[PDB]
């Protein structure tokens, strides 16, 4: 089997993608957030606080046929941004672009932070990260794509994230023709349940290349690219008027001057980020001074090569015995 979804950014800025998402019999459909940085499905319910829901579309795993509570289960996350959920779970029938697993577990949200109340254009989370880090408890449940991958055609998904611009999620194939030259496939390490990978080095605009390791995660579910401050620190250097600031959280710059290009290694190859996808707009409405794309990850602990970075390329998530990363340009 296979399945193709559109996936579409929820605001002018890119600050995540939806994707619309099947839910029970009859359907249905809420528009997820689909996170390879996490491992757990779930949504706003009818469960979900009244007073912590704000424009969002709910499951109610009582209208559908083919709901079951997961009984005794429960879940509650953190993500990086400080936000968090948690809740009980179902398992439903769960469709994504045509590809059907039956006994997913939803997880029903009944409190969620207000970073989420507050984003109506989310209805909740799919997460793409190795089940591994999936939180509910007492029994560990599998994320969609694993659900799915032994009756997938190959063993794999796909991110064809847009600029400003509506992309693709494939699941089970690699369409050849939404990318440009050859995929370079590189090494996965699964030890702490994310696609963690290791880029070979970076260039500035039109700087020669450094070669230099830089391990971090690919991260959907993460707006910005996340790397070393010297990294940074480099980037930024080329940039007329910007600064790092403490009172804005990170690196701002005149929206009058002009942003190179960011290059980042994959192997031999070079996957190469155009300026215009590093501006992230006013940091206030009517300001001067507007939010880079490339921020410092010290504090972080980890690099992420959030949406910035992956909208750049056509990425290939190989789900086979020993999983890879792949990227083209295109």
């Amino acid at each position: 089997s296979t399945g193709s979804a559109t996936t579409t950014p929820i605001d002018s800025l890119d600050d995540a993608y939806i994707t619309p998402v099947q839910i029970g019999t009859p359907a249905q459909t809420l528009n997820l957030d689909f996170d390879t940085g996490s491992s757990d499905l779930w949504v706003f319910s009818s469960e979900t606080t009244a007073s912590e829901v704000d424009g969002q579309t709910i499951y109610t795993p009582s209208k559908s046929t083919t709901a079951k509570l997961l009984s005794g289960a429960t879940w509650s996350i953190s993500y990086g941004d400080g936000s968090s959920s948690s809740g009980d779970v179902y398992t439903d029938t769960v469709s994504v672009g045509g590809l059907t697993v039956t006994g997913q577990a939803v997880e029903s949200a009944k409190k969620v932070s207000s970073s989420f109340t507050e984003d109506s254009t989310i209805d909740g989370l799919l997460g793409l990260a190795f089940s591994t880090l999936n939180t509910v408890s007492p029994t560990q449940q599998k994320t969609f794509f694993d659900n799915a991958k032994a009756s997938l055609d190959s063993p794999v998904f796909t991110a064809d994230l847009g600029y400003h611009a509506p992309g693709t999620y494939n699941f089970g194939f690699i369409d050849t023709t939404a990318y440009t030259g050859s995929i370079t496939y590189t090494a996965v390490s699964t030890k702490q349940g994310f696609w963690e990978w290791t880029s070979t080095g970076y260039a500035v605009g039109s700087g020669t290349f450094k070669s230099t390791s830089i391990d971090g995660i690919a991260d959907t579910g993460t707006t910005l690219l996340y790397l070393p401050a010297t990294v940074v620190s480099a980037y930024w250097a080329q940039v007329s008027g910007a600064k790092s600031s403490s009172s804005v959280g990170g690196y701002v710059f005149p929206c009058s001057a002009t942003l190179p290009s960011f290059t980042f290694g994959v192997g031999s190859a070079r996957i190469v980020i155009p300026g215009d996808y590093i501006d992230f707009g006013p940091i206030s409405t009517g300001s001067s001074s507007c939010f880079g794309g490339i921020q410092s990850s010290a504090g972080i602990g980890i690099n992420i090569f959030g949406d910035v970075a992956l909208k750049a390329a056509f990425v290939v998530f190989n789900g086979a015995t020993t999983p890879t990363l792949g990227f083209a340009s295109k």
